[PDB]
C-alpha cells in the first residue's frame, strides 16, 4: 500500500514527522484519491476546502486547523521545514497575516518559500551568466573559450527553465486571481463554519486580504521574470555582437592573408625568372659581368613594384 | 455504399467489432452525415446528446449507452482497444470517475489515451534530441558529424508537429472549459433523461465533474506543451553554440594559416635572393671564400628576422 | 458609366451572366455605392438583409433569393461556376445545407471554394519546398544548388502570401462567431419576412446551423494554418542545417588546407636550406662525396620531422 | 504668446486661413488647454462635444459645424488641403456621407488623407525594396553590392517606420470601436442639440455609421499592415538566402583553392627533390645521362600521381 | 529600528525633510507594516485611501493632504524636488490639474517625472545607438570597429532594460485603467470626507479627471514603447547587414586570394619544370643554344596560359 511521508504542523507551529497510508490520509482529510495524485507541476487548487498546492517537489495540503508537507525526505527540505517553518507560522517570522487566519499563514509560507526558490536561481544564475559573457564578448580575442561557451550553454538551459517555473508559477496565480469564486474558496476557515465567521469577522474581508496576498506574490514573480527575460535577451545581444566579433577577426586575418599572398605571388613569378635564368644550360650572356647585376636588381624591383600595385588593387577593391 | 468499422463497448465493458453503413450509423446514432465527417484533426464537438471526438487517427462516438471507435483498423489499435479499454470502462482501471455516469469514463479514458500518446512521443523525441545536441555541441570537435545533423533535423520536424497536436489538444480543452454551455452538454446522460437525473443526481454536480476532469487533461498537455517548448529553446541554443564553436575553430585554424604563411613568405623572399645570387652567371664573388657562407647566414637570420617581425604585427593587429 | 459582369444563380440552380451598370445594381439590390465598393480582401459584411463577400478576387452578393457573382472574368473561375455551382446549389452536391434556406447553402459554396482553393496551394507548396529542403539538406554536398535556393525563395513567398491569406480568412470567421448578432445577421431568409418564419422555423434554428457551419470552415483554415506554420518552421529549421553543414565543410576543408600548408612550409624551408647550399659560389665541401647526400638525407628527414611536428602542434591547438 | 495657424472649412467647404492666439482658440472651441496639447502621436479623442484628431503632423478639431488644421505649415499639406478639402467636404468628392453630419464628412476626410499617405508610403517602399531584394539574391553573383545592401537598410528602417504607424493607427480605431461611448461620443452634431436630432434623425443612427465607416478603414489598415508584415518577412528570407549564397560560394571557392594547394604541394615536394638532386656538390652520379632524364620524369610523374591521390583524399573526406 | 527619510510636501507647496521611524510612519499615515514594504517596481496601489507609488528608486505616499517622498537620499533627487515641485505643485507648474484636488497634482508630478526620466534614457541613449549603427555599417570598412561593437553591445543592454521599464510602466498604467473601481480609489480625497464632496463637487468628477490623466500618460509611454521597439529593430537590421557585408568582404578577398593562387600554381609547375632542366646533371642539350631560349618562352607562355584557363575555369565555376 503506498504510503505519503507527511510533516503536520498545527496552528500552535508544533511540527509532527510521520508516515500514513493513503487511504488513512483521504478519509482524514475528507478527499478523494484523484485529489492528492499530484500529478501536476505547480498546481493550487481547493477541493473539499482544503487548499491542495503543487510547486515542482514541494506538495502541501493546507487545512483550516493544519498544514501537511507531502514527500518532503531527500530534497533538502528539512533545513527549511524545520527551523523557518515554525517561527513563520507561530513565531516572530517575517509573515504579515498574523491576524489572519492559519491558511492565510501558510499560503503565504509557502509563496514566499517558491519565491525565494526562484530569487536564489536567479541570483546564482546571473553572475555566473554575467561573467561568462564579459569573457566571451571581449574585442581583443581573436577566438573564444569554448570551455566557458560550455558553461554558458548549461547556464541558458538552467535559465530557461527557470523562466518556465516563473511562468507557470505566474499563470497559476493570475488564474486564481481572476476570478472571484477561486478567491473565495482559498478562504477555507470562512467556508469551514460559516455561521461562526458570519460575525467572528469583524469587518475584515478574507477574500481582499487574499486577493493583496497573491497580487503581491504575482508582482514579485512578475519582476523575476522581467529580470530572466532581460538575461535571455542579454545572452542573445551577446551571442551577436561574439559573431560579428569572430567575423572581423576572420577578415582582418583574410586581408593579411591577402596581402602576403600578393607578395609570395610576386616574388615567385621573379624566382621563375631568376631559375630560368640561371638553369644549366648553354647562353649567350655568361661572358658579360653588368647582366647578372641587371638581373637580380630587376628581380628584386619588379617584386616590390608588382607587391604594390596588387596592394593598390586590393584596397580599391576592398574601397 | 461507405462503411464504418465500428468497435462498440458497453457500459458493461462488453467489446463488440462489426462493419455498419454510414446510413445505418446515423439512423442508430440519430445523427446527420455532416456530424461524422470527422474533417477535423483534434475536434470535441456535442451534436443531438453524442460526443464526437476526433483526436488524429482516433475517431469516437460517445454515447449514454456505449462508446464506439471507428476506423480502428490499421492504426495499432488494437491493443489498447482490446486490452485497456474494457478493464478502463469495467474493471481496475485507473479511471477515477466509476461513480460517475458512463460518458464521464469515456472521456477520461479517450482524453488518458491521447495524452499518454503525446507523452511517449515526447518522451522518445527528447532522449535522443539530447544525446544529439551533446554530441554535436562537444567543443573538442573541429567539425560536426553530418549525420547527427540530419538525425538533429528529423528529430526536430517530429519535435514541431508533435508541438502542433499538444497546442491544437490545449486549444480544444481550453475552448469546452471556457463556455459552461459546453460543459452542460458533454453531460449527455444527465440531459438524456433529465426529470430522472433530477434526483437521480443525489447533490453531485455533473458538469463540476467534468471541468474538474478537463482541466485536469488541460494542465497535463500544458506541462507537455512547457516540456516540448524548452526542449525547442535548447535545440535553438545549442544550434547557436555550435555555430559559435566552427566560427572559433575557423578563427584557430586562420590564425595558425596566417603564421606559417607569414613564415613562407620570408623564407620565400630569402630563397629569391638566394636563387639570384646562384644562377648560371659570371659574377665578381665566386673567388671569394667567406661569401657564401655570408650569404646563407645572411639569409637565414633574416628569415627568422622578418617571421617574427611579421609575428609581432599580426599580434598588434589582432589586439 | 462602370457596369458589373453579374453572374446569377437563383434557388433553382439556373445560371445567368450579363452586364449591369452600377446604379441599377445597387437599386435591384437595396444598397448604397459604398456597400459594393470591395476595397477590403476577405471581408464578409451584412447590410440591408444582403450578405456581401470578398474573397481576394471572389466577389459575391448573397440575396435570400439569388447569388450575384461580380467581376468573374478574366479569372479563370468560369469552370468553377458553371460547372460545380448549379450542382452544388441545386443538385447533388456535397453541400449539407439542403434543407435550410438557400442564403446557408451559398454561403457553404462560396467557403468551400475558398477552402479548396486554400488547400490546393497549400497542397501544391508543399511537396515543392519538402524535396526542396531534402535537396538542399544532404550532408555529402559541400555546396548547396543556388537555383534551389531561388526556388525555395519564390515557394516561401508563396507561403507567408498564402499563410496571410488563411489567418485572415480565420479573422473574419472567427470575428464573425464571435458576435451573435453577426450570426443572426447572416440569416437573411430570416429577417426578409419575420412573421413568415416565425412559424415556418418548425423548432429550427437557423442562428445555430450558421454557427456550425462557420465553426466547420473555421476548423479547416485552423487545419490549414497548423500545416502552413509547420511547413515554415521546417524551413527555418532546415536552413540552420544548411548553416551548420556548410560551416561544417568549410572547417573540414581549412583543416586539410592547414595541414597541406604546414607541410609545404617544411618542404620550403628545407628547400632554402639546399638552394642556399646550392648556390654558383666557391665554398669549402665541394670536394667532399659523403656531404651531398647527408645534406639531401637530412633535408628530407627534417622536412619530415617538421612536418610531423606541426600536425601534433595543430592537433594540439584543436584539441 | 503661442498661437496657432488655422486652416477652418465650414459645412459650406468654404475655405478660411488664419492665426490665432491659443487662448482664444480655446474659449472659441470651449476647451481647455490641456485637450490641445497635441502630445501624442495618432490620438483620436472627443473633449466637451469636439473631436480631437492627431495623425503625426496633422492636427484637426472636429466641430459640429467647421474643421480646423492647426499648424499646417512647412508640412506640404497646401495642395491636399486647398485641393481636395473643399471639393469632398461641399463638392462632388469620393466621401459617401454626404447625406450624414458634417462630423462624418470631416472624419471620412481625414482618415481617407492618412490611409492614402499610408498607401503611398508603401507604394513606394515595396518596388524599392523588391527590386533590391532581386538584385540581391541573384544567385550568379559572388558577392552583393554593399550599395544595394546600405539602401535596403534604409528602406528597411522606413519600412517599420511605417508599419509602426499603421500599427498604432490601427490600435487607435480598434480601441474606438471596441467601446460604444466612444462611438456615440464621435457623433458631436447629436449630441450638441440632443432634443432637435430626438426628431431630426428619420430613423437612421448616427452611432452605426460612425461604426461602420471607423470598420471601413480599419480594415483598410489592416491591409497595409499584412502587406508591410509580408515585406518585412520577405526581407529576412531573402537575407538568409543571401548568407547561404554567400557561404555557399565561400565554399566553392575554398575547394577550389584546396585542390591547387595539393597541386601546388606535389609540386614543391618534387621541386625540393630535383634541387636537392642539383646542388653544387660533387656526386656520383653526374657521369650517368640516363640519370636526369629518368629524375625528371618520376618527379613528374610522382607529382601527378601525388596530386590524385590527394584529390582523391579529399573527395574521400568531403563524402 | 528602521527609519525613513521623508520630504513632505503640503498642499500649499511647503517642502518639509525630516527622518521618522517606520511604525510611527505608519501610525501616522494608517497603514500597515506590508503596505510600505516598497518590494515591487513599478507598483502603484491604494490602501487606506493612500495612494502608494514606487517607481524603481522612487518611493511615493499620497494622501489627500500631503505627498511623501521615502528614501530619495544619494539618488540625485535633490534637484528635481527642492525646485520642480513646490512650482508644480503650489505654483506657476505645467501641472494642468490645479483646480483639481491635491492627489491629482501629485499624481500628475510623479508620473511626469518617471515619464521624464525615461524620454531623457531614449533620448540618451538614441543618438548614440544611431551613430555607432552608421559607423558600423559603413559599406567601404573591410572589418568593424570592436571597440564600437562594446558600445552598441552595452547601449543594447541599456535599451533593453529601458524598454521593460517602459513596459512594466504602461501595464501599470493600463491595469489601473481597466478596472473603474481602481479609478474610483484613486481618488483619495473624494473618499476621504464623502458627505463633504457630495455636495462639493460642482458637477464634476474626480473618475474622469483620473482617467483622463492616466490615459494621457499611458499614450506618452506607449510612444516611447514604440520608438524604444523601432530602435531595436533597427539594431537588429543594422546587424544582419552587417553580417552580409562582413560576408561579401571575405569572398571578394577569398576571389583575390584565389586567383592569385592559380598564378602562383602556374608558376609553381613551370618552375618545377625548369628547377628540373637546370639540375647538375649531364644531359644531351648542353651543346645547344636555342635550347635555353626555347624552354624559357615556353615556361613563361605556359604559365600565362594555364593561369588564363584556371582564371577561366573560376569564371565558369562561379557562373
Ligand atoms: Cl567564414
Ligand atoms: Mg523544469
Ligand atoms: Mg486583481
Ligand atoms: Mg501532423
Ligand atoms: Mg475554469
Ligand atoms: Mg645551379
Ligand atoms: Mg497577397
Ligand atoms: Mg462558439
Ligand atoms: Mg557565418
Ligand atoms: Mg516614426
Ligand atoms: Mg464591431
Ligand atoms: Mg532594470
Ligand atoms: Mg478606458
Amino acid at each position: 500500500a503506498p504510503v505519503f511521508t507527511v510533516t503536520k504542523f498545527d496552528k500552535q507551529g508544533n511540527v509532527t514527522s510521520f508516515e500514513r497510508k493513503k487511504t488513512e490520509l483521504y478519509q482524514e482529510l475528507g478527499l478523494q484519491a484523484r485529489d492528492l495524485r499530484f500529478q501536476h507541476v505547480m498546481s493550487i487548487t481547493v477541493r473539499n476546502n482544503r487548499i491542495i498546492m503543487r510547486m515542482e517537489y514541494l506538495k502541501a495540503v493546507i487545512t483550516p486547523e493544519c498544514l501537511l508537507i507531502l514527500d518532503y525526505r531527500n530534497l533538502n527540505l528539512e533545513q527549511w521545514l524545520f527551523r523557518e517553518l515554525p517561527s513563520q507560522l507561530s513565531g516572530e517570522g517575517q509573515l504579515v497575516t498574523y491576524p489572519l487566519p492559519f491558511e492565510f499563514r501558510a499560503i503565504e509560507a509557502l509563496l514566499q518559500y517558491w519565491i525565494n526558490t526562484l530569487q536564489g536561481k536567479l541570483s546564482i544564475l546571473q553572475p555566473l551568466i554575467l561573467e561568462t559573457l564579459d569573457a566571451l564578448v571581449d574585442p581583443k580575442h581573436s577566438s573564444v573559450d569554448r570551455s566557458k561557451l560550455h558553461i554558458l550553454l548549461q547556464n541558458g538551459k538552467s535559465l530557461s527553465e527557470l523562466e518556465t517555473d516563473i511562468k507557470i508559477f505566474k499563470e497559476s496565480i493570475l488564474e486564481i486571481l481572476d476570478e472571484e469564486e477561486l478567491l473565495e474558496e482559498l478562504c477555507v476557515s470562512k467556508w469551514s463554519d460559516p455561521q461562526v465567521f458570519e460575525k467572528s469577522s469583524a469587518g475584515i474581508d478574507h477574500a481582499e486580504e487574499m486577493e493583496l496576498l497573491l497580487e503581491n506574490y504575482y508582482r514579485l514573480a512578475d519582476d523575476l521574470s522581467n529580470a530572466a527575460r532581460e538575461l535571455r535577451v542579454l545572452i542573445d545581444d551577446s551571442q551577436s555582437i561574439i559573431f560579428i566579433n569572430l567575423d572581423s577577426h576572420r577578415n582582418v586575418m583574410m586581408r593579411l592573408n591577402l596581402q602576403l599572398t600578393m607578395g609570395t605571388f610576386s616574388l615567385s613569378l621573379f624566382g621563375l625568372m631568376g631559375v630560368a635564368f640561371g638553369m644549366n644550360l648553354e647562353s649567350s650572356l655568361e661572358e658579360d659581368h653588368r647582366i647578372f647585376w641587371l638581373i637580380t636588381g630587376i628581380m628584386f624591383m619588379g617584386s616590390g613594384l608588382i607587391w604594390r600595385r596588387l596592394l593598390s588593387f586590393l584596397g580599391r577593391q576592398l574601397e
